């Protein structure tokens, strides 16, 4: 558990307040088991809706794998993520579920596919899926401010971060104790960024600077 309170006493700084934040005032539990399969948007294509397997679980957070395609671009999604719900969803809405964009076969032995995977198929009921939570009506992020923020080329970490930089909903990311090499511009409203304390809050890791 990383000590934040020492932290921004001997930076001199300020925790960005919970409000600035897409979060829950409280981590949502995480009743979701690996193995379990979803409706997820596609990473690689955000306008498909695919069937995702739980591959892992860290926190409030679910490591996502999509059938049928490879093991080289899990995604990281919050068990309160509106990228995610329970199969059935897309088609009760008018949709209908598609091939990953890495799937491993070719396109016309798609249908059968699905109806292959989901058959006896472990699959998350709709409850344990939690309620997006309330999000900020502005940016009220301030520079100077520190938070965790997910590493993007390392989805798995959340890191100690600062807010470098403000340009109206967008939000800069940086890093504390590393130059630069992965910070980001994100939107205020981002899922990927967490109040200072919200980690060790849900049980998930929280890097110190580097």
């Amino acid at each position: 558990a990383f000590d934040w309170d020492a932290y921004l006493e001997e930076t001199g700084s300020e925790a960005a307040p919970a409000k600035c934040f897409k979060q829950a005032q409280n981590p949502p539990n995480n009743d979701f088991k690996i193995g379990m399969k979803l409706e997820a948007l596609d990473p690689r294509n955000v306008t498909s809706t695919c069937i995702a397997t739980v591959v892992g679980v860290l926190g409030s957070r679910l490591r996502l794998r999509l059938d049928g395609s490879d093991s080289q671009n899990d995604f990281w999604r919050l068990v309160d993520s509106t990228e995610i719900h329970a199969i059935g969803h897309c088609e009760k809405n008018g949709g209908m579920l598609q091939p990953p964009l890495g799937f491993c076969m070719n396109a016309s032995s798609w249908p059968g596919y699905l109806c292959k995977i989901l058959n006896n198929a472990m699959v998350a009921p709709e409850e344990i899926f939690q309620p997006e939570p309330p999000e900020p009506e502005e940016n009220l992020f301030k520079v100077g401010q520190k938070l965790e923020a997910v590493d993007k080329k390392n989805p798995q970490l959340i890191c100690c971060a600062t807010v470098d930089a403000i340009k109206d909903d967008q939000i800069h990311v940086t890093f504390d104790g590393w130059r630069g090499a992965f910070d980001y511009w994100c939107n205020y409203r981002s899922r990927d960024i967490f109040p200072a304390g919200w980690c060790a809050r849900s049980c998930h890791p929280m890097q110190p600077p580097g």
